[PDB]
């Protein structure tokens, strides 16, 4: 089994450094093969761009980053940056993404990730997506920290439910791709954690990854995140 | 009445420019004041990194941006873009967002003004978010354009309803920072429509903003969004 695991944080010795590295540490015990995107290291280009296309756009005069990024990927003219993804997502059977919640969705240089790795005749076609995406057979899943309590992710609490935010993410997106989403991973309010339980949450995590490829996806359903 | 525009499209020719400029000809024949954070064509940075925190001599050995961004804030010491931007929002009766969705969501550039121009001190504190937040008295709007169209973005359609995928931009972003929140302008596929069709889009538009100030606010809940 291969594993993308997709990490954005800025220090590596933070909450989602210690949840990035007890994964690799436990797929890698398992005999998986593990490889991980670390974002901000990389100093990934987040923009959506012209610089995407290499050599001479379809059409210089009026810029359509979809037709651009569509056609680059038909004509192997990508940004290598983007094509390195690509071969990462491709050959895995497992992508993790590893993040902290901002503005109840993914830091912008994760979602440039998103929006630039993602492109039209890799990761979905016309046909092809939800289910008959170019991804299917692929299992994603979000692990994520928040700031806020899991009370405060509630239906009663002041910020909803948690899996309402999960919307955009694994209906909108993966499933969108063809994954099978595995549930999320959510690891609340580590700064208000004591040290110990925070070594718990990584202890949960870890656990859960050893008995990962025996779960079964969750329905990708308006019904699952609002009902 | 001051306006700013923030504006997230490569292309000023595209439908997205249109609808952004109408905005500025109709807001300006009113006598508002108009300002629009082209962020494209302002090369913004989207990465939240320790780069947006200036006056640095010895790097903590943990960095932390949330609290980072924060102390700068307060010590002035912020990235002079976002400095900016802050200036513009700070000064704004309404905000409007300008934008194509990406992956049901704020393409990345558009992400990275939000985490970064939007840091506690500025926007929100603890305590003082949602009906506290600190921009309470303003007001926003997100003008939207799709690829798919409206009836794909309907309970029964593939894409379920299109307020579901605002909640993380309406709820858990603007009206956590206090603003209250006019309803959508969501431009369905501009691309499939008819040369009229779009232009009746663009009119539409321009026809809304002339009493946009005699609007009212949605009531900016999970019933609104998932009901
Ligand atoms: C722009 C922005 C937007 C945000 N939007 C939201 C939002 O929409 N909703 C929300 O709820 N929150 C939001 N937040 C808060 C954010 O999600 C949290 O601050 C983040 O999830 C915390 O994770 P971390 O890894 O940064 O924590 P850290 O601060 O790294 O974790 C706390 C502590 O854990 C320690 N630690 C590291 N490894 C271990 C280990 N193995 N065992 C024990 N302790 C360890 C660290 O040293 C640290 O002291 C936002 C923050 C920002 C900056
Ligand atoms: C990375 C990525 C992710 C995406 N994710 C999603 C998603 O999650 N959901 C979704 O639905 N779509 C998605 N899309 C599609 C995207 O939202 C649409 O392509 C975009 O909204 C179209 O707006 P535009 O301004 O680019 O259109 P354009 O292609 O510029 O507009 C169509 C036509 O209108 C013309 N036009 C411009 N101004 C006028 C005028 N005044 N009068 C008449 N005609 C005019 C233009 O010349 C053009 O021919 C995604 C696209 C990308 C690249
Ligand atoms: C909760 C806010 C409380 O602070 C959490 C918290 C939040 C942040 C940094 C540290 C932190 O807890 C650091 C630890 N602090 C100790 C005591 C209070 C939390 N920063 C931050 N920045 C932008 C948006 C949001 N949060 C944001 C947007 C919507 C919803 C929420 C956060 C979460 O629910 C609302
Ligand atoms: C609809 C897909 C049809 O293509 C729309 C469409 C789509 C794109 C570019 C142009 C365009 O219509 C350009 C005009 N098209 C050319 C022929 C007619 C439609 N690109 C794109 N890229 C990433 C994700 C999504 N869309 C995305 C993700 C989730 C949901 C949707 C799109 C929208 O609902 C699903
Ligand atoms: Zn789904
Ligand atoms: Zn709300």
């Amino acid at each position: 089994k291969k594993v993308l695991i997709v990490y954005a944080h800025q220090e590596p010795k933070s909450f989602n450094g210690s949840l990035k590295n007890v994964a690799v540490d436990e797929l890698s015990r398992q005999g998986c093969t593990v490889t991980v995107s670390d974002l901000y290291a990389m100093n990934l280009e987040p923009r959506a761009t012209d610089k995407d296309i290499t050599g001479t756009l379809s059409n210089p005069e009026v810029f359509n980053y979809g037709v651009e990024t569509h056609e680059a990927y038909k004509q192997r003219s990508l940004a290598s940056d983007i094509t390195d993804e690509q071969k990462k997502v491709r050959e895995a059977d497992l992508v993790i993404f590893q993040f902290p919640l901002y503005w109840f969705s993914v830091p912008a240089i994760l979602k440039g990730w998103m929006d630039r790795v993602l492109c039209q005749g890799f990761a979905f076609d016309i046909p092809g997506f939800y289910d008959s995406g170019l991804l299917q057979g692929k299992l994603a899943l979000l692990s994520v920290t928040t700031g806020g309590t899991a009370e405060m992710y509630t239906k009663t609490g002041v910020n909803g439910d948690s899996r309402y935010f999960l919307w955009p993410l694994q209906h909108g997106t993966l499933h969108f791709c063809g994954f099978k989403v595995l549930a999320p991973q959510i690891s609340f309010a580590p700064e208000i954690a004591s040290e110990e339980e925070r070594k718990g949450m990584v202890a949960a995590w870890s656990q859960r990854l050893q008995t990962i490829w025996k779960e079964e996806p969750i329905p990708c359903t308006a019904h699952w995140h609002f009902g």
